[PDB]
């Protein structure tokens, strides 16, 4: 699976994903400041889409954002491996 800023703004981005070969409940997005110290932030995509905005950003800092696909048959790391990518917001 390969992740991608598809669209963006110094605040916001459209972020993509390639599904993975199971079927997937939901995904759990996670982002954070890279290299802060402030709990990562998350929300969930609903398993039928892949693709999500991100906003309330800050311009000009690095993220470091991943995802994860939670199936409806066991969660545990026996979902789907974590696809990651750092990004720096423009100013």
């Amino acid at each position: 699976r390969d992740l991608e800023v598809v669209a963006a703004t110094p605040t916001s981005l459209l972020i993509s994903w390639d599904a993975p070969a199971v079927t997937v409940r939901y995904y759990r997005i996670t982002y954070g400041e890279t290299g802060g110290n402030s709990p990562v932030q998350e929300f969930t995509v609903p398993g039928s889409k892949s693709t999500a905005t991100i906003s309330g950003l800050k311009p000009g800092v690095d993220y470091t954002i991943t995802v994860y696909a939670v199936t409806g048959r066991g969660d545990s790391p026996a979902s789907s491996k974590p696809i990651s990518i750092n990004y720096r917001t423009e100013i």
